[PDB]
């Protein structure tokens, strides 16, 4: 539920490509700048801006809107998203603690505590 299931929502791994080849690495060794690849039905593993590829993505789970939106070169994406029709190479803007996802439970932990 709300908070705790946000947590739970975080992707654990990604996939960069670093000297021209992909490397699936634990989502904490991803940098800001770092080029990520995510393909269809992946969780978009940090923030950023769409690079290459238009896909169809699922924000439910952190604005509450049931119909996925389009993501084009140039768009904004965020971490814990779910990546639905195709193929995105999204350069990192934001990672652990300064993603979207994170700064929510940031706000709520902080306000709690």
């Amino acid at each position: 539920e709300a908070i705790k299931k946000l947590v739970g929502l975080q992707a654990k791994t990604a996939v960069v490509i670093r000297d021209g080849k992909e490397i699936a690495v634990p989502v904490e060794e991803v940098a800001v700048g770092d080029i990520v690849i995510v393909r269809p039905g992946e969780k978009i593993p940090v923030d950023g801006v769409v690079v290459e590829g238009e896909s169809y993505v699922d924000e439910s789970m952190i604005s509450g809107e049931p119909v996925p939106v389009l993501k084009s070169k140039g768009d904004e994406v965020f971490g814990a998203t779910i990546n639905n029709t195709g193929v995105l190479k999204i350069r990192a803007t934001r990672v652990g603690g300064e993603t979207l996802l994170a700064q929510i439970v940031k706000l709520v932990e902080d306000a709690m505590g």
